[PDB]
């Protein structure tokens, strides 16, 4: 097991063909999960499942630049379930991050932050038991 919040260094940043895999279990009465791909203080890609936003489950994605959040991208497919084990895969592609959950494609997020090789940490936080977090090149 891992302690949350967990920091996964991404040496030399991200690059197309880099695949991040996160394994964990959602706690019983979870409120949120967050993945934060950071470029220094900026958040290049924030991926944030919300279990109870006005009694709806939604995933919010965004970018934080100079401490300011940008325009959220939201879609409503919500594959997580409180209490259950999950796998998140984030594949870096030339134009976007591509996210699959439990082997099913979920969403893609276009690169707003262009300096991919400066996106050198992934923070994993929220209401999870975190089993593992790693990367490989495909
Ligand atoms: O955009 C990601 C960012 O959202 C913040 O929450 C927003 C919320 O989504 C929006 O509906 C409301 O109008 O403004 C809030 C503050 O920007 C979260 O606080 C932050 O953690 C990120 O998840």
């Amino acid at each position: 097991p891992l302690i949350v919040p967990y920091n996964l260094p991404l040496p030399g940043g991200v690059v197309p063909r880099m695949l991040i895999t996160i394994l964990g279990t959602v706690k019983p009465n979870a409120n949120r999960i967050a993945l934060d791909f950071q470029r220094g203080n900026d958040v290049a890609f924030h991926f944030n499942p919300r279990f109870n936003e006005n009694n709806r489950r939604v995933i919010v994605c965004n970018t934080k630049l100079d401490n300011n959040w940008g325009r959220e991208e939201r879609q409503s497919v919500f594959p997580f379930e409180s209490g259950k084990p999950f796998k998140i895969q984030v594949l870096v592609e030339p134009d976007h991050f591509k996210v699959a959950v439990n082997d099913a494609h979920l969403l893609q997020y276009n690169h707003r932050v262009k300096k991919l090789n400066e996106i050198s940490k992934l923070g994993i936080s929220g209401d999870i038991d975190l089993t593992s977090a790693s990367y490989t090149m495909i």
